[PDB]
């Protein structure tokens, strides 16, 4: 299923991101990850439109108290990217 | 229950954040976590009053010695998240 | 066979310049890998016109989203560099 | 008992932080911490008058060479902290 | 025998060096290793007038698509660094 | 015994740090070690005279090629020290 990725300088505005995509819509938190620099990237899992509105949702209330850097929906990853986020 | 989270440039900033938010209210430390970049977060959990009232106190003696980035309550994260942190 | 790489700032840039790579030709995803810094990699394998169809996909779509730093095709990496990434 | 902490840029400046306060007082070294950006952090354990001296004199000869970026006493931390620092 | 190193800003830059280098000169490919903000550094060892020429081309052709931020030969390095690099 | 550290941006100029310092003078290299942010420490140990010697050549020579952020000699490091840097 669908793929939604919200990254963000510093992890209380991920945790937001990924508090709010959970509830936003019906996804499951996959986890996080963190490349340093601040970047935190907070991935959920879902159907296509389930996933694009907890991103929506997700970014809303992340950027409302931090700084949101990138945001994706893939709507079907490759299955090789399935099965290293997962 | 609640989630109340500070995060810093630097620990020593975010052992004051964590310590004055033990002190101000009944919240138990989760634990801290770094993204790198010199952002470390402080988490503590209880019930939203308490919570919020850490967080107030964390805050404004934190920033007195050192950098503030983000502070946050949510009085009741998705369940995927309290997994996550905790 | 040969290598392909593309090198992002943040991970979310390089889950899609990833999964643009598998989809565009055919290549297996070896993994990623990050250096600090927001330095983010991903790196494929395959026949050479495969591997330069993907990076030249991969790049187009990661940097329509973030910030694509290095991306290289080695058509014949020396064996040592072959262990070195598998 | 009390905690006294010196965060500095670099380690070498943490190390001298370190040993000056070890010297200055009666005061055992719990340890250092790093979390990127190069901030270092020695702690130490004492009494709150002798932590206050070596913090004192630690900053004053770390200084001497390098960057002090937060020090701090804790004289009584939450028993939570003691916990998590020990 | 001898060492030669190659440090870059980035991985790929980094793979670059080290691809070469071993096309170049008769020298095996020790490892590489990062310390964080971007920083990779390729490590070969050799004769030191096929390490020389290693560095030699391993500099050229990874300065052709990142950036070498220092290289270097040591033609005989003091055991304990030959301890310590393997 | 005493305690010289040199602190670099980047492991090459380190290595070369860590090499000049040995050849230069009865010192035993203890090891490197990086605290993020391309900074990185070479140590060693040996007699004051000896490891003052060590520095003096370690940052001449490191310098040549890269960037010295800080240098030290401890002549006897409080034991707490020498505990935990070895």
């Amino acid at each position: 299923d669908a793929l939604g990725l919200i990254e963000t300088k510093g992890l209380v505005a991920c945790i937001e991101a990924a508090d709010a995509m959970c509830k936003a819509a019906n996804v499951e938190l996959i986890g996080y990850e963190n490349v340093g620099s601040g970047l935190v990237t907070a991935m959920v899992k879902g159907d296509v439109g389930a996933v694009k509105a907890a991103v929506d949702s997700g970014v809303e209330s992340a950027q409302r108290i931090g700084e949101v850097v990138t945001s994706l929906v893939i709507a079907r990853p490759h299955n090789d990217i399935s099965k290293i986020v997962a």
